[PDB]
């Protein structure tokens, strides 16, 4: 059984995650779609994550994107993924900014734990609308559908993307999803943090109470290991985090796409 500490813990974050996730993407409007040396690592970076695109009406009317070979056509769908960029890391700081925790610390510490955990709780939020019969992400009207390449066995060779499929064959609970957003955001080794051991002490609780969460309610074979796995997920997704920081950074060094909020996100300055 979970303590009363930790029961008001997870409601705190359940009710966060309920203010802030706009999990049918009804305001993400007007935003940009693809016109109707350093490049070669730049071209690696960008070919391995073709998604098609697809916008369905409210009257019943589809729109479909495909995207075009490698052959700047590169470049062609940098400023929708900007926008909605976007709109995730403001539902990811409405998220912080409600949860006492988090304000409870110091501005300049919230600052610097945004920073390092915005794109982590993004694809944490990005799993559970994953769908992964089918390769897609449902984003309300909006759906990312991942290109046919190699097979599922190619596509699982990209980080992201096999990270996406193994989080999603743990079948977490919301709770569970919640906790992770908490533990990855409470990372006490972010470059620029101030109260460390604070920190680390409220993602000690986190932690600890996604273990009794898991201990008191998953009790089938199946979730042996599930804590151990799920922490296992967060280290992997920092990893990642890592690479893409740098893959975002070459490509904006070429092609300038990213909008304000990330520019804050990812310390540049102007
Ligand atoms: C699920 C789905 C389909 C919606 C995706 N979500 C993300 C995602 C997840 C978390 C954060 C960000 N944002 S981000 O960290 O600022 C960022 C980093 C970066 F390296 C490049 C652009 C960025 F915007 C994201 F974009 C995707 C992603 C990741 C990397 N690269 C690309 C380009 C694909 S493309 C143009 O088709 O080649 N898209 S795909």
């Amino acid at each position: 059984g979970l303590t009363e500490e930790q029961r008001m813990m997870i409601r705190e974050l359940m009710d966060a995650q309920m203010k802030t996730f706009d999990t049918t993407f009804s305001h993400f409007k007007n935003f940009r779609l693809p016109g109707v040396a350093k490049w070669s690592q730049v071209r690696k970076d960008l070919c391995s994550l073709k998604v098609s695109l697809q916008l369905r009406g409210e009257d019943g009317s589809v729109w479909n994107y495909k995207p075009p070979a490698d052959s700047k056509e590169i470049f062609s769908l940098l400023p929708h993924m900007a926008d909605m960029s976007t709109y995730m890391f403001k539902g990811i700081i409405s998220f912080a900014k409600v949860i006492s925790y988090f304000r409870d610390l110091p501005i300049e510490d919230q600052i610097s734990l945004l920073k390092g955990a915005a794109f982590e709780l993004c694809q944490l939020r990005f799993n559970t609308v994953f769908n992964a019969e089918t390769g897609t992400w449902e984003c309300g009207r909006l759906s990312y559908c991942l290109e046919d390449t190699g097979g599922f066995q190619q596509l699982l060779l990209e980080p992201m993307l096999k990270f996406h499929y193994m989080l999603k064959k743990l079948q977490l609970h919301e709770e569970e999803y919640v906790l992770m957003q908490a533990i990855s955001l409470f990372s006490p080794d972010r470059p620029g943090v101030l109260q460390h051991r604070v920190v680390d002490q409220l993602q000690e609780q986190f932690a600890i109470t996604l273990k009794s969460y898991i201990e008191c309610n998953r009790p089938q074979p199946a979730h042996r290991f599930l804590f151990l796995k799920i922490m296992a997920m967060l280290t992997e997704l920092r990893s990642i985090n890592a690479q893409h920081t740098q893959r975002l950074l070459r490509i904006q060094d070429i092609h300038p796409f990213a909008t304000p909020l990330m520019q804050e996100l990812f310390g540049i300055t102007g």
